[PDB]
């Protein structure tokens, strides 16, 4: 078995043993109840009785394993494991660590059959897990109830719930306690994260109005208390992304401290009491000021600090760390940015965890993933980053990365890794921020690319390469549709899917398109293609339309350049050659713009019209729509109206000229950041 995460340690022997028909369970009544619940379940069907193979559960201290006791290890979270033919050994260092090994011996069940094997383990990391932290739909409470028996599975201990959209989470409303709906699902949130061994830390989100006084203090303490009566043993606070007064370092160290003291100190049973800096990467530290210095000094320092790396986006290296933690006194407790696309929500991240130091697990408190708000799709990431979490020095990004697709979508897994391999980068975003994408066939698809273009002969094994993955695009796309097995993941992916196997058909037209060997049958591909780059433009505008980056975008560092450019250069070739005027134009547009900017194309977005955003006076632009509208407005950052093109009416800028709903068509500018004009749907 690929156990995931893989133990510390392993010894195995080449000898199977039979999950025993006839057992005596040792410690059921004092082990951890939750780890007994789950051997109950792996042994449904057997025999309990005096007789036959003893199993040996409970935590060190507890008579059924206290024969074991040098062999558990001596961390929190450790267990030993043992299977022999004589007996099993499920022992914990903590009630925690025995729900762990249970988690690990599951893995090792196969048919009814166990390995000969020996385990110590234990986390590397003390805190593992995941931030709900992104802006976004926030997942459902559904989806909440599925992750955290997913952080059970794979020793996730910590949830932090922050989701930035949540108006109870956030300003105005932090002060004001859930109603009664939401706190109830709250309060069955706790339980089920109690029950897979998951510390449930509610976070707030208070800094953007916050008064340092007494009443705004109160009433964050107040607002804990109301969470605490809910089941919450764990509490952030959060200053990330404010300005004004609530960024002041001297006023959050004094407020944690506060919280410690009064009340996290005060009651019997808090775990984590987590911050979230305002300088939370090293780009937005500011070494004018002495903001991270002054937390390190001031704040207590049981209290952790979270870290985003050297930028907003970016993976943990040794000089990164070493850098925070040399500032703010104790091991930064990572919040690591990946999968989040908030910022390109066009765009699916399902590519393998990669980049963060394997060494360096000494150096963090704690390492929690901010995921996308798709939360099933979610999970390829998170899997990894328990298994990177709990043994660092192990960590292979790409078995993991298929391990999860295996664990995530048994059926069908081959189909999920061709997905989700073509969609993993996330295209150009001012953060800076790429993955790999599409790694098997970017030689492939460079070299076939270069010598078209060139006019030399392509290898014939690269184009049947790129023929042979758009066919298993297809194929990929057709079954996940209708995959059946994990639905929520299925309605979270489709309008990808959808568009993923539109590429794969262009892909395939294209193709034939070069190949082609009479005129005709080339028109009806080019036919084809155009009407197939049309389809993809209205699952572009009517999938995901959400207000920042709507719409969706699939295959795009490597399968989509290359159907474009081959698109463009075939099209090229054939007018050359039947002296023939076929437009070569890659991406579908409905409306027209001419200029002396020319080829900045135009796009869609809800109901904008803009040119892709050069200081020349050429003279002018002319942008005409596909039918008349009534217009709201033409934003510009570095001009006439019409319904005909013959009679024109001014408009007067600020830079932002008000349209009032007159009825528009084409719209020019005489006499380039942002050029949009906004019309009525
Ligand atoms: C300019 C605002 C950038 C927002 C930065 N990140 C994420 C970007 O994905 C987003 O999820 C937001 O919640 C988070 C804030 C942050 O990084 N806190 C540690």
């Amino acid at each position: 078995v690929s156990l995931q995460p893989p133990p510390q340690q392993l010894i195995v022997q080449n000898k199977t043993i039979d999950l025993p028909a006839v057992y005596q369970l040792n410690g059921g009544e004092e082990a951890n109840p939750h780890a007994v619940k789950v051997l109950k379940e792996l042994l449904s069907g057997k025999q309990s009785s005096k007789k036959g193979m003893l199993i040996s559960i409970g935590e060190k201290g507890d008579k059924s394993v206290r024969k074991y006791s040098r062999q558990i290890p001596d961390h929190k979270e450790g267990y030993y494991l043992s299977v022999n033919e004589k007996e099993i050994v499920l022992a914990g260092n903590d009630e925690r660590g025995t729900y762990y090994a249970l988690q690990t011996f599951a893995q090792l069940l196969k048919d009814g059959k166990l390995p000969e094997v020996e385990i110590k383990d234990y986390p590397s990391v003390r805190y593992r897990g995941v931030v709900e932290g992104f802006y976004g739909t926030p997942w459902s409470h559904q989806a909440r109830l599925s992750q955290l028996k997913f952080y059970g599975k794979n020793k996730m201990n910590t949830y932090i719930y922050g989701p930035k959209d949540d108006p109870y989470h956030s300003a105005p409303n932090w002060r004001l306690p859930y109603p009664d709906k939401e706190a109830a699902q709250l309060q069955e949130l706790v339980a089920v994260a109690n029950e897979n061994e998951v510390d449930f830390v509610w976070a707030i989100h208070p800094g953007q109005d916050i008064k340092w006084n007494k009443e705004d203090r109160d009433l964050l303490l107040a607002k804990f208390e109301k969470m605490y009566q809910l089941g919450v043993r764990s509490f952030a606070v959060f200053f990330d992304d404010i300005s004004g007064e609530g960024t002041n370092p001297q006023k959050q160290a004094e407020l944690l401290n506060y919280i410690d003291e009064k009340f996290a100190q005060v009651k019997p049973d808090i775990n984590q009491l987590v911050m979230c800096p305002t300088e939370y990467n090293k780009s937005w530290s500011n070494p004018n000021g002495n903001y991270l210095t002054t937390l390190g000094d001031k704040l207590n320092p049981s209290i952790q600090i979270m870290w985003t790396g050297d930028r907003v986006i970016s993976d943990i290296t040794r000089d990164g760390i070493s850098w925070i933690n040399e500032r703010i006194k104790r091991p930064a407790y990572i919040w690591w940015n990946f999968p989040v696309s908030d910022y390109v929500r066009d765009h699916l991240l399902l590519g393998p965890v990669y980049g963060n130091d394997t060494t360096i697990a000494k150096e963090m408190s704690g390492f929690v993933t901010n995921p996308m708000e798709h939360a099933e799709s979610s999970k390829i990431a998170i899997y990894s980053v328990a298994s990177y979490a709990w043994n660092p020095a192990k960590y292979d990004t790409w078995q993991t990365w298929k391990d999860a697709i295996r664990t995530i979508l048994p059926s069908a897994a081959e189909e999920l890794e061709c997905f989700a391999m073509h969609n993993s980068d996330l295209g150009p975003n001012g953060h800076g921020y790429r993955r790999e994408e599409s790694m098997d066939i970017q030689p492939a698809a460079e070299r076939f690319l270069k010598a078209f273009k060139e006019g030399k002969n392509y290898d014939k094994a690269d184009f049947e390469t790129l023929q042979y993955t758009f066919e298993r695009m297809k194929e990929s796309a057709d079954i996940l549709l209708m995959n059946t097995e994990n639905k929520p993941l299925i309605v979270e992916i489709t309008p990808w899917v959808h568009q993923f196997k539109l590429t794969a058909e262009m892909g395939e037209e294209v193709l034939k398109m070069v190949e082609g060997r009479n005129e005709s049958y080339f028109l009806r591909k080019y036919n084809h293609v155009k009407a197939l780059q049309q389809q993809m433009f209205y699952i572009d505008q009517t999938s995901n339309q959400n207000p920042y980056q709507p719409g969706v975008k699939t295959a795009t560092r490597v399968i989509k350049p290359l159907i474009d450019r081959t698109f463009a250069t075939v099209v090229k070739f054939f007018n050359q050659k039947f002296n023939a005027h076929l437009d070569a134009t890659t991406d579908y547009m409905p409306h027209k713009m001419i200029s002396n900017i020319k080829n900045l194309p135009l796009q869609v977005k809800a109901n904008r019209v803009l040119i892709s955003p050069k200081w020349a006076a050429g003279n002018s632009v002319e942008i005409e729509l596909d039918a008349i509208y009534p217009g709201e407005n033409i934003q510009i950052n570095f001009l006439e109206i019409s319904t005909d093109g013959k009679e024109w009416k001014t408009v007067d800028l600020k830079l932002s000229a008000g349209l009032q709903k007159a009825p528009v068509k084409f719209v020019r500018f005489t006499n380039l950041r942002q050029f949009v004009l906004t019309i009525e749907k």
